[PDB]
């Protein structure tokens, strides 16, 4: 799959896109590569913030499916025109398919203020589809009328602003895109990307919190998240045991929360006196996990447009459950294996570290009571 190598672009703190051709004839648009949402939703109206667009008008190939979507977040928003239309992928599976979209003729706090993309190809599964789980989304329709293998991975590199770069390998897996072994995650259910934590670990020290509370409401997997977010208690015990750890230096309490930034001299940054954190995964067999690990190059994340010089603390608190961000991705080769109702996480080969040490996916380990940590 070499064609595919290298085929994701971005800015930092902007998320990773992929080009993307609607329409006949082909119209080129920058799409956002989202395992968090299930809508193929595109800009389709003169937005002075947007480069391109989608124009229907010119497309011979555009259906109108008559439906309207509305579809409201915790603060932004978008509204659309339901259709479909003949989609390709110039750095993925040589093929078009016919795939719904929404053209976006209404927005809120949505697109990025000068981002590189107009569009949002969400990758998850049909549950959680705008307006309902009838609009199929794009890699179900791409699936069905090809004989591109039903999985995907994400391998999600990092660095006014720093250009980062990836790879979305449709259809397989590449093996120069990740050092050591593929471990694997059940996909708890077809919805978002969920998983289950087992166990949490910040510099080899467990958080001995109930299980539960680390999947409290859900843990998913999110290419269109940047943080690593985990559930209030969670976050708390974990800021506790980072700040227990990391006794180097004393910073504000408005810096954990993502109320400051923390700002060192030019070139001296001090990653060694941050911690690992480590994120236990259900394993493939019972009483079997797996732990993947981070280093502070992962969630102490540089801000470029201050007026390395300063940085952000990218661990938030959710009340929607963990979300393994981009904070998470960063760190591995994410192999999402629809077919076998499972994710993979090795160590990527682009991820950011240090001389003394790492990112690891190392295993296997018994952890007792795995289905008890579930959420129901
Ligand atoms: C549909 C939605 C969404 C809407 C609009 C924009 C974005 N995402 C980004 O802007 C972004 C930024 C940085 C990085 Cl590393 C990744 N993504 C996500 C809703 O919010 C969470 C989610 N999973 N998907
Ligand atoms: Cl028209």
């Amino acid at each position: 799959f070499v064609e595919m190598v290298d085929n994701l672009r971005g800015k930092s703190g902007q998320g990773y896109y992929v080009e993307m051709t609607v329409g006949s004839p082909p119209q080129t648009l920058n799409i956002l590569v989202d395992t968090g949402s299930s809508n193929f939703a595109v800009g389709a109206a003169p937005h002075p913030f947007l480069h391109r667009y989608y124009q229907r008008q010119l497309s011979s190939t555009y259906r109108d499916l008559r439906k309207g979507v509305y579809v409201p977040y915790t603060q932004g928003k978008w509204e659309g025109e339901l259709g479909t239309d003949l989609v390709s992928i110039p750095h993925g599976p040589n093929v078009t398919v016919r795939a719904n979209i929404a053209a976006i003729t209404e927005s809120d706090k949505f697109f990025i203020n000068g981002s590189n993309w107009e569009g949002i190809l969400g990758l998850a599964y049909a549950e959680i589809a705008r307006p309902d789980d009838s609009l199929e989304p794009f890699f179900d329709s791409l699936v069905k009328q090809t004989h591109v293998p039903n999985l995907f991975s994400l391998q999600l590199c990092g660095a006014v602003l720093a250009s980062v770069g990836g790879s979305m390998i449709i259809g397989g897996i590449d093996h120069s895109l990740y050092t050591g072994s593929l471990w694997y995650t059940p996909i708890r259910r077809e919805w978002y990307y969920e998983v289950i934590i087992v166990r949490v670990e910040i510099n080899g020290q467990d958080l001995k919190m109930d299980c539960k509370e680390y999947n409290y409401d859900k843990s998913i997997v999110d290419s269109g998240t940047t943080n690593l977010r985990l559930p209030k208690k969670v976050f708390e015990a974990a800021v506790k045991s980072i700040k227990a750890a990391s006794s180097t230096e004393k910073f504000p309490d408005g810096f954990w929360l993502g109320e400051q930034l923390v700002c060192w001299q030019a070139g001296t940054t001090p990653w060694n006196i941050f911690p690992v954190i480590s994120l236990y995964l259900m394993g493939e067999v019972t009483n079997q996990s797996f732990r993947i690990t981070i280093l502070p190059q992962q969630y102490l994340r540089p801000v470029e447009d201050v007026a390395d010089d300063c940085y952000k603390f990218a661990i938030s608190q959710s009340s929607t459950g963990t979300v393994m961000g981009a904070v998470i991705m960063e760190g591995f080769y994410v192999v999402f294996d629809r077919a076998r109702k499972r994710i993979g996480f090795a160590v990527s080969a682009c991820h950011v570290h240090d001389e003394f040490r790492t990112a690891a996916v190392e295993g296997p380990f018994v952890t007792l009571d795995m289905e008890d940590c579930g959420y129901n």
